[PDB]
């Protein structure tokens, strides 16, 4: 594979200028507006992964419930 | 409190504050300390991961040499 083009699939993600920061836990004003696409829109966005956060949000063996109860506890 | 321990286990990993940054495309001198430990050692470690970047570095098809052409690409 061209080392560019490896980048422009996956190290880009990151490795770019002008990567999305993460909503900072306990930043209840920046998680208010992920709060209202709804838990289960959040839950299935962890697991298929979103800009520099990947599939799964590093946690193998998490539940739905553990997916939504730690984003409960980054909301407040 | 319900999601501290998925918290700390996984996500605190990207959602803390004082996370480390990846070292960008294009950013000769972060990348000069990097070059220095040997592209083999770099490759070894996109593999295993460290810190925000998951093992593998979001390339499941990558060989070694895709690895090295993608950092040398990422160094200059
Ligand atoms: C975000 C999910 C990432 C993706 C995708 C890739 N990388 Fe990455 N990388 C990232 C971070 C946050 C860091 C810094 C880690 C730290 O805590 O220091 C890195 C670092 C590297 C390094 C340097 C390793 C070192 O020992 O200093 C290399 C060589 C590296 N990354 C390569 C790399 C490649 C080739 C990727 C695409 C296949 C790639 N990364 C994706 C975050 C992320
Ligand atoms: C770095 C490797 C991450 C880990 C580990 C986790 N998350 Fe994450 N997350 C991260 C980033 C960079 C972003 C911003 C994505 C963007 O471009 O908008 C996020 C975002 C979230 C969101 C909001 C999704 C949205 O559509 O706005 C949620 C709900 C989220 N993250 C939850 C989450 C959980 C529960 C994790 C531990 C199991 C977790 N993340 C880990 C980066 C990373």
């Amino acid at each position: 594979q061209e080392g560019k083009a490896v980048y422009d699939k996956a190290c880009h993600i990151c490795h770019s200028m002008g990567v999305a920061g993460a909503p900072k836990a306990h930043d209840a004003a920046a998680w208010e507006p992920r709060i209202a696409q709804g838990l289960d829109t959040l839950v299935s966005t962890v697991k298929t992964g979103k800009g520099a956060m990947p599939p799964g949000g590093m946690c193998t063996d998490c539940t739905d419930e553990d997916y939504k109860s730690a984003i409960e506890y980054m909301s407040k």
